[PDB]
C-alpha cells in the first residue's frame, strides 16, 4: 500500500483543456496510487472540483496548510504506517516508459526515490551533484552556484521513515539529504526524452498549454485525463465510464483499442 | 552494415528554399531525419532530392566527414512515388540492409535510441512504426486483429480501418530493391504490403509517450517549432543536433568537436565537451 | 516620385508563417505607394531574390538589384543605390522587420508625402539597447546607436523616409543609419512620428522572434480570412495590376491556399 | 453613458497575465464609461465581486446582477434608467491603433445604435451584416447557414434610450435589426489592422494568450490593464496608483515615472 499527497500551495487554472491538478493527480494514478490527500490553502474549491474521487475509483481526502516538508506533518495521520508519494501541484510530466519509471520507484519498499532532470535553470530547484561514476554525492536547495544542471523534479517516493525525518526539522531538500546521508536515496535520471514542464509562471503556463495542445491534436489522445487512467487501471468499469469534446473522448475510449 | 536514405521531395513560402532546408526553430529540418538515422547507428546515408535542391543539401552537409559520416547525393527526376528511392539508390544499397526516412518528419521521446537500435539490429524482413493520430487518412494506415497482429495496410484510405498511421521511418532487408522493381505512383505502402503478405513485416507501436510531428504545412511547421523551442529552452539541451549525436556515438573525438565549434550553436558544442549528460 | 530600398544583409528568404520574409518590407514600401524598389543583398543572396521576385512587372513594380560586397553598415545602402536614387526622394526598409496596424497606410502616406527632411518612427519597446534610441524633452533632442544606458524606451524602427540630402550626408560619414538621422536632427529636419502601442512592430531576426512573428501572423490570418503583407493583393488594391493580371498570377498557385486567396480577392468587397 | 459586461468560469480565466474580464472592462473604460453593471450566473457573480469590488480603487462604480443576450437590458433596466448604454461580451478581446477614437466616436452619438463589422473566416458563428454596392448595411442575420458576407458584428454595442423598450417587445441581432429598420443603426468597419480575438474555446484562449504575450514582451507595455487606463483618464491620481501598486506592481510603479505616447 502506497498513499499519495498533492501539495497545491494556480492548480485550478487549466493547462489547455483540463485543470492543472489533473496532471499531478494522473501521475499518482499512473503510479497505482488510489488513496490521495490534497493539501492546499482553495481546499473547498478542490473538494467542489474532485469530490471524494469514488467516481474515478479513488479515495480523495483534503487538508489545509512554511515549506514543502510541512506536508508530512499535516498528512502524518493520513500516511499512518504506509509508504508515501509526494507531488507538487504545478508540475506536468510526459514521456514513453513513464508508467514503468513510476512503477519501479513505487515498488521499492525501503528508502526514498527522486528524479534528476537536466534543466537550463538549475538554481530554481533542488540540485543533485554526481561524481565521475554517476553516483549522487550532494543536494543543495536553490544554490547560487549549482554543482550540476540536474534539478530534482517535484515527484518524491518515501518509505515509513519520512514522517519522523520531517518531525526533526522546512525544505523537502533537507528530508531528501537525510535519506542521502543514510545511503537510502535512489536518484533515477529522467532522460531528455521525457518532458518535465513548469506551469508556475504566465510564460511557462502558456508554453505548457501549447505543448499539450500540439500532442493532443496530433494523436487524438488526451494527456493526464484521470477518467482514462482509472479505466485503464480497471478501477472503474465500462458502465461507470459511460455514466461519467471531453464527454465525446470518454465515449471513444470504450470503442477503441489504444496501445 | 545498414545504409540510410533520406528522401527530401518537393508555395510561395518555399519558393526561395525547399521544405527540408527550412528551419524547425533553431536548425534545418533535414537535421531531424539525419539525426534519427545517426541515432540508429547509420553512418553511410544517401540524400535523394530534386535536381534544384540536391546542390543546396551538398552545400549545407558536404560529404559528412566533419560528423564522421559518409554522405552521398542522388536526384529524383520527378515525384513519381516514395518507393522510387530504392530504384535511385539501388547501387548505393548493394547487398546491405537499408533504412528509409522522409525529410519532413520529426521524432522525440525516451527510449528512441533503443526503439531504433532494436529495428536496425533485425537481420530479416521489414520494420515500421504505428502511431495513434487524429488524422489517419493523411498516411499509410495499419489495421490490427483482436490479438494485436497487423492484418492490412491502406495508402491514405477514405475510411481508415484504425487511427494507427505508419510513420515516415522504414527498416528493410536485402529483399526491398527487387520488391520495388516489380511495382507498377510507386507507393511505399505496396512495398510494406509485399513484406506483410510474406509474414516478414514487424509493426512496432510508437507509444503516445513519443512525439511524431508533421513539419509539412505552414501550421505544423509552426507547431513543431514551438514544440522544440519549449523542450530546448527548458532543458538547455538541443533536439536532433547532428554534431552532438556524432560525438556521443564516438564517430568524432573532442578535438574534432572543438574545431567544428570554433567558427560557430557553437557555444552549445563547446558546452558538450565540459559536461556529463545522462 | 519616391524610390524604395530594401537592405537584406539567407534570413529575408525564410518564410514568416505562409510567405517569404521579404514580402513584409516589400508590401510596406508598396502600401506607401512606392513602385520602383532596389533590393541590396550579399553577392550570394542577390541572385536568389532575382529568382523569387523577378523585375516585379507581374506586380506592377520596377524591381532592380545591387550587391553589398561586405556588411560595413546600413548607411552604405545610399552609396550603393546613389545612381538608383538620382535626384528623387527615397525610403529605406530593413529586411527583417514586420509592421501591422490600423492607419498604417495613412502613417506611411503622410511620411512619404513630405517633400523635405527625413521621417522616422519611434516605438516603445522593452529592449531599447538593441536599436537606435530617440530621447524626447515631446520634441526629439538626441539619437544613440545601441546605447548601454538608453535615454528612453523609444526605439527607431527599420523604416526611413529621406529627401535629396541623404546621399551627400552618407558620403561624408566615417557607417551607422543613426549618424545619417542625427545629421538631419542637427539641421532640425528630422520628423520623428510616434508609432503607437496599437501597432505591432516585431523582430524576425532570431529563432525565438521568427517563431513569435509566425504565430502572430497565423492568428490574425486564420481569424480574419485575410492575409498580411500579400504583395499581389496590395498591387491590385493600388490598381497597379487589373483583375485579368491577378487571375493569371492566381492560376498556377490554384493548387494551394495562396492561389485560392488571390481568386477570392476578385469576387469580394473588403473595406 | 452606462456600461454592461455580460459574462454568461471562463471570464475569470487569465489571458496570459490578467483575468479575461480585464479586457472588456478596459474597453468600456477606454470609451470613457465609469458606471458598469457586471451580469453573470448566480455562482460566478460573487467571484467577480471578490475580484473587482465596487471599483472605487480604479475610480469606477461597479454594480452586479445575476441572470439570450438581449435579456441584459431587462436585468439592467433600472441600472440604465434614462441614460445612453453600451454592452460588451465577457469573452472578447480588442487591440489596435485609434481604438480610443473608434470607441469615442460611437460613445459620442446621442441617438440610435452603433455596432462594429469585422472581416472573419468564420462568419456563421456570429451576427452577419450584409452591405450593398455603396457600402450601406442592408440586413442582419443571427448565425446564418449561408452568410451574406464575411463581416461579423463584434461583441461591442452602443445604444440610446430606445434599447430597453425595444428589448421589452431573445437575440441581440433582433435589437440591432429594430434600429436598422428605423434607419438608426450606425455600422462602423473595424479594419483588418485591429485584432478582434475569440477567447471562448481551449484553442482560441491559447492563441489570444500567445498574441498578448508577444505584444507585451515586445513593447514593455500591458494590453487592457485597468489601473493604467484609470490613471490615463485621470480617474485616479499618482497617489492612488502608488497605493494600488504596493511584475504587475512593478509595472504600475513604472507608469508614474515614464512618458508613454
Ligand atoms: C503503453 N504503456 C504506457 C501508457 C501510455 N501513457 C498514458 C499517458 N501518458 C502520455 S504519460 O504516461 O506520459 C502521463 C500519465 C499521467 C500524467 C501525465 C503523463 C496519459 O496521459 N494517459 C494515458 O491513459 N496513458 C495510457 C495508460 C495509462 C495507464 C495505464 Br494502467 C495504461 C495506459
Ligand atoms: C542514451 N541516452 C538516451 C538518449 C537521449 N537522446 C538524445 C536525443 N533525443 C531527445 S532523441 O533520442 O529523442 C532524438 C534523436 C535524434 C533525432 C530526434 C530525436 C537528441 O536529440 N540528442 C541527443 O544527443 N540524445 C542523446 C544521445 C544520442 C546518441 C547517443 Br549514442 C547517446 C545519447
Ligand atoms: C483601406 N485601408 C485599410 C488598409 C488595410 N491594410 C492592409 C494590410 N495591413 C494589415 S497593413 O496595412 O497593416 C500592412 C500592409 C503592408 C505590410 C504590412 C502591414 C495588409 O497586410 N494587406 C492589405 O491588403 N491591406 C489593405 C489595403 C492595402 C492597400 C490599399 Br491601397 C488598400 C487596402
Ligand atoms: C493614443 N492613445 C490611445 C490609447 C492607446 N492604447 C492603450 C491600450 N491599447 C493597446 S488599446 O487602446 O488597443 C485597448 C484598450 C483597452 C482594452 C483593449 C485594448 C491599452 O491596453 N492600454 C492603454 O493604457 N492604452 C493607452 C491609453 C489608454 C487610455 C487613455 Br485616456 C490614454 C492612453
Ligand atoms: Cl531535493
Ligand atoms: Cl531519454
Ligand atoms: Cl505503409
Ligand atoms: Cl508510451
Ligand atoms: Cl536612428
Ligand atoms: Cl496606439
Ligand atoms: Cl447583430
Ligand atoms: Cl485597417
Amino acid at each position: 500500500k502506497r498513499k499519495g499527497i498533492i501539495l497545491a500551495g494556480k492548480q485550478l487554472l487549466p493547462v489547455y483543456d483540463k485543470p492543472m491538478i489533473y496532471y499531478p493527480l494522473s501521475t499518482l494514478m499512473l503510479a497505482g496510487i488510489r488513496e490521495i490527500l490534497i493539501i492546499s490553502t482553495d481546499t473547498p474549491r478542490f473538494q467542489q472540483l474532485l469530490g471524494d474521487g469514488s467516481n474515478w475509483g479513488l479515495d480523495l481526502q483534503y487538508a489545509v496548510q512554511d515549506g514543502l516538508a510541512q506536508a508530512f506533518l499535516i498528512g502524518e495521520s493520513f500516511i499512518g504506517n504506509d509508504l508515501s508519494a509526494l507531488v507538487l501541484g504545478d508540475n506536468l510530466y510526459y514521456g514513453h516508459d513513464f508508467h514503468e519509471l513510476l512503477g519501479s520507484a513505487s515498488q521499492r519498499q525501503t528508502g526514498a526515490s527522486v528524479f534528476a532532470y537536466h534543466v537550463l535553470d538549475p538554481e530554481r530547484y533542488g540540485v543533485v551533484e554526481f561524481d565521475q561514476g554517476g553516483k549522487a554525492i550532494s543536494l543543495e536547495e536553490k544554490p547560487l552556484e549549482p554543482k550540476s544542471n540536474y534539478a530534482v523534479t517535484g515527484l518524491y517516493f518515501y518509505d515509513q521513515q519520512v514522517v519522523d525525518i520531517a518531525r526533526d526539522l522546512l525544505e523537502i531538500t533537507d528530508v531528501n539529504r537525510a535519506y542521502l546521508e543514510r545511503g537510502q536515496l535512489s536518484v533515477e535520471i529522467m532522460g531528455r526524452g521525457y518532458a518535465w514542464l513548469d506551469t508556475g509562471t504566465h510564460d511557462s503556463l502558456l508554453e505548457a498549454g501549447q505543448f499539450i495542445a500540439t500532442l493532443e491534436n496530433r494523436q487524438g489522445l488526451k494527456v493526464a485525463c484521470p477518467e482514462e487512467i482509472a479505466y485503464r487501471q480497471k478501477w472503474i468499469d465500462a458502465a461507470q465510464l459511460e455514466k461519467l469534446g471531453y464527454g465525446q473522448y470518454l465515449k471513444r475510449l470504450l470503442t477503441e483499442t489504444v496501445y
